[PDB]
């Protein structure tokens, strides 16, 4: 078996985690929505010449520890019109660090729904905050497909940076 990688998708209720999850999976989009209550999923990709098995959690945006225990990297996705969404990866990161027993936690902030028109949270303002915690930050439209996989291949780099650093 090829080296497998736990990744967690978190963030507020209707962001757009299920739409990221599923363009990467069956490569298509829909407007309607339905809440999440935990689903999962497994790809088999190639980065950086290298086979992964990537198995995916889909959380709810409303049984946070324990997915908190098992994943070794977070996609921490907000919304460009939900400012609340954005306060919130504050909450879920200082929860990460306190189930951990650590600073140093793979993740990636996403800033999603970039096609959108009026956006209330300012790209300046994202970059601020991963620069702060020492992490990447990826704009992506779930709708057509900008930046999806840049989001999840890049969470694998960063895992893979902190085995080669714990080592
Ligand atoms: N314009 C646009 N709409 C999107 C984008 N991503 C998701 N949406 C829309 O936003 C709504 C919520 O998407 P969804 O994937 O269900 O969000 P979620 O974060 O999984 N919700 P939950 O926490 O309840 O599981 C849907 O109407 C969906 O089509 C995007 O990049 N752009
Ligand atoms: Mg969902």
């Amino acid at each position: 078996g090829s080296t497998e990688y736990k990744l967690v998708v978190v963030g507020a209720v209707g962001v757009g985690k299920s739409a990221l999850t599923i363009q990467l999976i069956q490569n298509h989009f829909v407007d309607e929505y339905d809440p999440t209550i935990e689903d999962s999923y497994r790809k088999q990709v190639v980065i950086d010449g290298e086979t992964c098995l990537l198995d995916i959690l889909d959380t709810a945006g409303q049984m946070r520890d324990q997915y908190m225990r098992t994943g070794e990297g977070f996609l921490c996705v907000f919304a460009i019109n939900n400012t609340k969404s954005f306060e919130d990866i504050h909450h879920y990161r200082e929860q990460i660090k306190r189930v951990k027993d650590s600073e140093d936690v793979p993740m990636v902030l996403v800033g999603n729904k970039c096609d959108l028109p009026s956006r209330t949270v300012d790209t300046k303002q994202a970059q601020d905050l991963a620069r702060s915690y020492g992490i990447p930050f990826i704009e992506t439209s779930a709708k057509t497909r900008q930046g999806v996989d840049d989001a999840f291949y890049t969470l694998v780099r960063e895992i893979r940076k902190h085995k080669e650093k714990m080592s």
